């Protein structure tokens, strides 16, 4: 659920979810439409992606249990959505580390309208 994701991107990168990548590019938070900006929002455009491949499934709020082994996300079994559903937060959360060399401010609280054209996932 957004809640254990918010905590996993947290412990990745340091930095907070809200408003860190709540409302970043153009599919941090809120994805729909245009060219992802840049790396971060390249992990964002994916993720929403992810979810997409699970229309019977409910991110946002079911919840999963996941632990550390030693600095490895390692989600434990349960539903199979929520199975699913970590797997596609882990993702995100690796990637956002891998990319926090080029997180950029200026992509906070980007305005809709600068974000054109669909992108096939
Ligand atoms: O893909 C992302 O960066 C995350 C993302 C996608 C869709 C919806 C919400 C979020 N993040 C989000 C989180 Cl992670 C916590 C509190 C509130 C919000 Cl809106």
């Amino acid at each position: 659920s957004l809640l254990e994701f918010g905590k996993m991107i947290l412990e990745e990168t340091g930095k907070l979810a809200i408003p860190s990548y709540s409302s970043y590019g153009c599919y941090c938070g809120w994805g729909g439409k245009g060219t992802p900006k840049d790396a971060t929002d390249r992990c964002c455009f994916v993720h929403d992606c992810c979810y997409g491949n699970l229309p019977d499934c409910n991110p946002k709020s079911d919840r999963y249990k996941y632990k550390r082994v030693n600095g490895a996300i390692v989600c434990e079994k349960g539903t199979s959505c929520e199975n699913r559903i970590c797997e596609c937060d882990k993702a995100a959360a690796i990637c956002f580390r891998q990319n926090l060399n080029t997180y950029s401010k200026k992509y906070m609280l980007y305005p809709d309208f600068l974000c054109k054209g669909e992108l096939k996932c």
